[PDB]
């Protein structure tokens, strides 16, 4: 269980859970920062990024996706580190998702407004 995070806090650091071990199965994950109008969010990832991945189909099994107003960044999911994201937004949805089976390290990002 790790779905309903709420942080009010201009700064933060939030990982999948149970980071850098692997993160557990079947995870729905849901972090909102929710800020008063004009802060404007920018997020980076930090340090090992490991989410199961897929050759051929992209991000069919785990993932974080981040949705601000309209606008939304991935899914992402790899080894790959996503880029900085500047949201321009006061209030983010930062959500993960795993599978049933793998095993990844998951995620590390750091947020300030
Ligand atoms: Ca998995």
């Amino acid at each position: 269980e790790c779905s309903g995070n709420l942080f009010t806090q201009r700064t933060g650091t939030i990982t999948s859970p149970d980071y850098p071990n692997p993160y557990p199965k079947s995870s729905e994950c849901s972090y909102t920062i929710d800020l008063e109008e004009g802060f404007m969010v920018t997020l980076q990832f930090e340090d090992i990024f490991d989410i199961e991945d897929h050759p051929e189909v992209p991000c069919p099994y785990d993932y974080i996706k981040i949705k601000a107003g309209s606008k939304v960044w991935g899914p992402f999911c790899g080894e790959k580190s996503p880029e900085p994201i500047s949201t321009q937004s006061h209030s983010i949805q930062i959500l993960f998702r795993s599978d049933n089976s793998g095993e990844n390290r998951g995620w590390r990002l750091s947020y300030r407004a």
